[PDB]
């Protein structure tokens, strides 16, 4: 999991600086490696950040793809796969905050084009995972746990919301997981059940 | 209005290329008048981005403030006012973005210490205007209108998800105020009355 460990510390790396003036040296300094272990596992900064935006994808599908084939009707499994998705962003923050960079970054004059490139290969992730929950939102409409609204619209509000968590949350030192549970299970009560 | 149309395109300018990429030139080439011009009312880029994400607080101050005091419930009022909100965001899309660029920056090594401070003091308007959500929030809970909730993490939340929208909106060339109006009412709909 030394692979791991520098993914993670890279996360929080890029989520404190940002890309342009993050650093090896910074990365080095939050996982506690040296730069050589880090070039033997990576091949540049730019490879780090892209590995970060793949394994935070990974994680989250991972955590929340078993909430929508899980017994339960189109909202009960809406919920689920809502508060999974929030426990992970206020867990693995760093890595949420490296996707939305990379997704800001895809077009940005700053990089050469294969770096654009592959930014924007990794939307393909993304795409997959917003199909994944319009298909419940749609089996909700159908099976009436679900008031009848448009599909694709339900679908980018709720995701967007969930990730717009992100303008207010931080990492608080002592924050317990029954705790972030809670506070995730508070905000998707209001995304789903509304404020009416 | 000279000085309102050249404020019209520096939203949109800073919108297209940012802060920092942007230039007098970009913006008088938008608003189609003088350097010399900008600059008589003008002292710097940075000048103009204050002022426009000053004019963009104001003008959705304005929209928005209206529907708080009108006759209606909590419920109502705040479906009103978040109506608004986001037909001011889509109409003035530009500004929307300026604000959030101002906010981001509000940080940036990048800038001079004044810069930064000059920033961080527009912070005060952000929330003057949450605060007005704030207290709509809590008398819908208290008119009985709105389910009980914590009204601090209600409010952050529902402008979060308000502002979210520029996650995947964009102005369309033909798109109607009326149409606009339709979106918005759509959007305000799932964001109130919930998906359930
Ligand atoms: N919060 C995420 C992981 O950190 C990053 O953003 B997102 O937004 C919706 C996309 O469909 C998948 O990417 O959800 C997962
Ligand atoms: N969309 C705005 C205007 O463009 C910009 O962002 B905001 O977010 C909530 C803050 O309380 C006020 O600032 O709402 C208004």
């Amino acid at each position: 999991d030394v692979k791991g460990r520098i993914l993670d510390a890279a996360a929080d790396a890029f989520m404190a600086r940002g890309f342009a003036n993050t650093t090896i040296d910074d990365i080095a300094d939050e996982v506690g490696a040296t730069k050589g272990l880090i070039y033997y596992h990576f091949r540049s900064k730019f490879d780090i950040f892209l590995a970060v935006y793949e394994d935070g994808m990974r994680r989250v599908r991972e955590r929340v793809e078993p909430h929508s084939t899980a017994p339960g009707t189109g909202h009960q499994r809406l919920e689920a796969m809502s508060i999974a998705h929030l426990e992970n962003l206020m867990t693995e923050l760093g890595y949420h905050h490296v996707v939305h960079q990379g997704v800001r970054h895809q077009d940005s004059t700053a990089l050469k084009v294969r770096q654009r490139d592959a930014l924007t290969a990794l939307n393909e992730l993304r795409r997959d995972y917003e199909r994944m929950f319009r298909r419940v939102i749609a089996e909700g409409i159908a099976d009436g746990s679900l008031r009848r609204v448009d599909e694709a619209l339900a679908t980018r509000t709720l995701l967007s919301n969930l990730n717009a968590v992100d303008v207010w949350y931080r990492k608080i030192e002592g924050q317990t997981g029954e705790e972030i549970r809670e506070l995730a299970s508070q905000v998707v009560d209001m995304l789903i059940g509304g404020l009416a």
